[PDB]
RNA sequence: UGGGGGGGCCGGGCCACCCCUCCCACGGCGCGACCGCUGGGGCGGACUGUCCAGUGCGCCCCGGGCGGGUCGCGCCGUCG
């Protein structure tokens, strides 16, 4: 079989969802606010 | 006092006067359109924080602000 037919059939390329399944790079001003939001935290929790 | 010294002879254009009016260049002022950056709302979602708060992202809405580049227009100035 391979001898008498061997060209190769490529897969239909499908249509896609455009779903991500990944997470996205945080941003300089979440990380920041993140920051400052732990610093904020810290010094209340010392308070009580 | 024949000699010596002068005025000249007829048309045209231009700049000077006084006014109108083009195109172009340069500077200023103002108006308008096309572009960049920035504060609010809505939608969707992703995330963060040892109180319920907060931060980007994609779309739309934006009233807009700022600024310079292109084009159009009006006005002012040039022994242009």
């Amino acid at each position: 079989a391979i001898r008498e037919n061997p060209v190769y059939e490529k897969k239909p390329k499908r249509e896609v969802k455009k779903k991500r399944w990944n997470r996205p790079k945080m941003s300089l001003a979440q990380k920041k606010d993140r920051v400052a939001q732990k610093k904020a935290s810290f010094l209340r929790a010392q308070e009580r």
